[PDB]
């Protein structure tokens, strides 16, 4: 029997809950299925790493590289006006989100083409990673060690760079056997340096093109049927089409960014609302009870 009152994590001021006792028997079903029927899926930029730190906005995976020593200040005026532009269409209040994925698409394609011009190496994205300003949820060495520790399939489902989060992850001791990381992934020449990125784009709004193109790997889970979904955008909500069969899915939310404009929405479409928070221990605490 769950009792959302009975533990502190969900006490703190930066939880934000519509449907408590709905979120209760979700909580219940993940309990009472134990590690046998979990999996993990997630996002990773500002889900997994933090949004902020000191004072400080963090990096994205796309950041690491535009911030480090091998990309020129001319790139990243370019860059950030690419931000500005594309950035007020992703959050326009007017078009759908469908309408957007044309512009997505554009915006990627651009900047990811900036960062091939300035001529990154494979050998290199360990120091980049390394001086960069990344940094991990408040929790992640627990989330991930419990994870590990009890076999539970973790589902890395990323807009951003693969080469750069693997890189994050498995510097932070992280990247387990159990870690699965869908992304972009960087296409190199026979110099080891990035010539273009492979496979089809994930952007912000296409994470049900992708879910569905994971099939292989989501029907060797079919018993896998309780899952837990955490990311910060909406189109974060599609990363679970793919899956087999759904007993139970607990759906937890950051909300980083346009707190007001965003609340109603964020509480009427994720279970569980993260205000502001840089740590893992809402989820931590849901592990615990239930693995
Ligand atoms: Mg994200």
């Amino acid at each position: 029997a769950v009792h959302l009152k009975m533990m502190p994590e969900f006490q703190k001021s930066s939880v934000r809950i519509k449907n408590p006792t709905r979120v209760e028997e979700i909580i219940c079903g993940l309990i009472k299925g134990g590690a046998a029927k979990l999996q993990i899926i997630t996002d990773f930029d500002m889900t997994l790493s933090r949004f902020s730190y000191n004072g400080k906005r963090c990096p994205t995976c796309h950041n690491i590289i535009d911030n480090c020593k091998l990309v020129t200040d001319e790139c990243r005026r370019k860059l950030l006006q690419l931000k500005e532009q594309y950035y007020a269409i992703e959050v326009d209040p007017v078009l759908t989100v469908e309408e957007k994925f044309p512009y997505m698409v554009e915006w990627y394609t651009k900047s990811h083409g900036l960062l091939i011009e300035q001529g990154i190496p494979k050998a290199k994205l360990k120091e980049i990673v390394a001086d960069s300003d990344v940094m991990l949820k408040e929790g992640y060495e627990n989330f991930f060690g419990k994870l590990q520790q009890h076999g539970i399939p973790v589902f890395i489902f990323s807009a951003g760079i693969g080469d750069v989060l693997e890189e994050v992850i498995r510097q932070a001791g992280v990247y387990h056997s159990n870690v699965k990381v869908v992304s972009n992934f960087m296409d190199f020449d026979e110099n080891g340096v990035l010539k273009g990125f492979k496979g089809e784009l994930i952007h912000v709004f296409n994470k049900h093109d992708g879910a569905l193109k994971n099939t292989d790997y989501f029907s060797q889970l079919k018993d896998n049927s309780n899952i837990i979904l955490l990311g910060d955008s909406q189109g974060d909500l599609r990363m679970a089409d793919g899956v087999a069969n759904v007993e139970h899915i607990l759906k937890i939310g950051y909300l980083n960014d346009r707190v007001d404009e965003l609340l109603e929405k964020y509480m009427d479409s994720y279970d569980i609302v993260l205000v502001k928070e840089e740590s893992l221990e809402v989820v931590n605490s849901i592990l615990q009870k239930t693995l």
